[PDB]
């Protein structure tokens, strides 16, 4: 099911469960992967109206359906807290420079 859809990119809630958890770990255990080190702070400096509390971390989440193990990490984003609670799915496309739009 498309439960978000990140530029044509269609995640389910499933989809965004399963890179959450991931991201969440790793977090957890102070460890990263790739080169621009995810998980890693979300500031939110577009000010998206989460209802969840901060701080927040990125994590990508990718169309192939397999989870980010470093690699080409793509345009999207599931995004929590440090209370593994999910915040939301937020994506590079449709925005310019180094932005964010939320995925809807
Ligand atoms: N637009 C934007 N980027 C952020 C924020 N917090 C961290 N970043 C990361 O900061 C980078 C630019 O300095 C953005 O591409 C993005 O990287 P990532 O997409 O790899 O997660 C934020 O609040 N807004
Ligand atoms: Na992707």
């Amino acid at each position: 099911a498309c439960d978000y859809t990140c530029g044509s990119n269609c995640y389910s809630s499933s989809d965004v469960s399963t890179a959450q958890a991931a991201g969440y770990k790793l977090h957890e255990d102070g460890e990263t992967v790739g080169s621009n080190s995810y998980p890693h702070k979300y500031n939110n400096y577009e000010g998206f109206d989460f209802s969840v509390s901060s701080p927040y971390y990125a994590w990508p989440i990718l169309s192939s359906g397999d989870v980010y193990s470093g690699g080409s990490p793509g345009a999207d984003r599931v995004v929590f807290n440090e209370n593994n609670q999910l915040a939301g799915v937020i994506t590079h496309t449709g925005a310019s420079g180094n932005n964010f739009v939320e995925c809807t």
